[PDB]
DNA sequence: GCTATAATAGGGCA
DNA sequence: TGCCCTATTATAGC
């Protein structure tokens, strides 16, 4: 009734960002944290990363989170959360403010092989298929404003997402296509 | 471990 | 001002 066709995406990484509302002090932070990582020169960041939820936290000087690698949005604001008193245990007066759900991604096998050619061709308007380039063909859908990834194999990648319902209704929307353009 | 995709954050530079 | 800096993640052919 939801999932017309049978199958659910399965939800892979999930991005996040979250407002500490203080300043930081990135070096007192890389040098009294253990799993923390900072290359100023590289990337103006404090890289951090716990086991479960299994994650990445990229934190800056403004207070400012980013939290990517969860498999759902719930295992995201539960990792941020770590993030945060780690961060507090540390010192500083972090909150946990404006948390936001910035990216899902997510990914299906619709079990059959797929004419990207033919399939690029009937929507030249929304797809980009250049297998010299990347093996995959680039659908972007407006609505939802949704990109794709479709492969000969039948598997799918679908991202840019916020809520989820947005990753479902991509690929429903998506999923009478690739029937029509299945390789025999 | 590069190719390409989305999205976020910051410093640095043409 | 735009854009790459970095990390994430599925995918696949190089």
């Amino acid at each position: 009734s939801k999932h017309p066709s049978g199958i659910v995406p399965t939800l892979q990484n999930i991005v996040s960002t979250v407002n500490l509302d203080c300043k930081l002090d990135l070096k007192a932070i890389a040098l009294q944290a253990r799993n923390a990582e900072y290359n100023p020169k590289r990337f103006a960041a404090v890289i951090m990363r716990i086991r479960e939820p299994k994650t990445t936290a990229l934190i800056f000087a403004s207070g400012k989170m980013v939290c990517t690698g969860a498999k759902s949005e719930d295992f995201s604001k539960m990792a941020a959360r770590k993030y945060a008193r780690i961060v507090q245990k540390l010192g500083f007066p972090a909150k946990f403010k404006d948390f936001k759900i910035q990216n899902i991604v997510g990914s299906c096998d619709v079990k059959f092989p797929i004419r990207l050619e033919g399939l690029a061709y009937s929507h030249a308007a929304f797809s980009s298929y250049e297998p010299e380039l990347f093996p995959g063909l680039i659908y972007r859908m407006k609505v939802p404003k949704i990109v794709l990834l479709i492969f000969v194999s039948g598997k799918i990648v679908i991202t840019g997402a916020k809520m989820r319902d947005e990753t479902y209704k991509a690929f429903e929307n998506i999923y009478p296509v690739l029937s029509e353009f299945r390789k025999i």
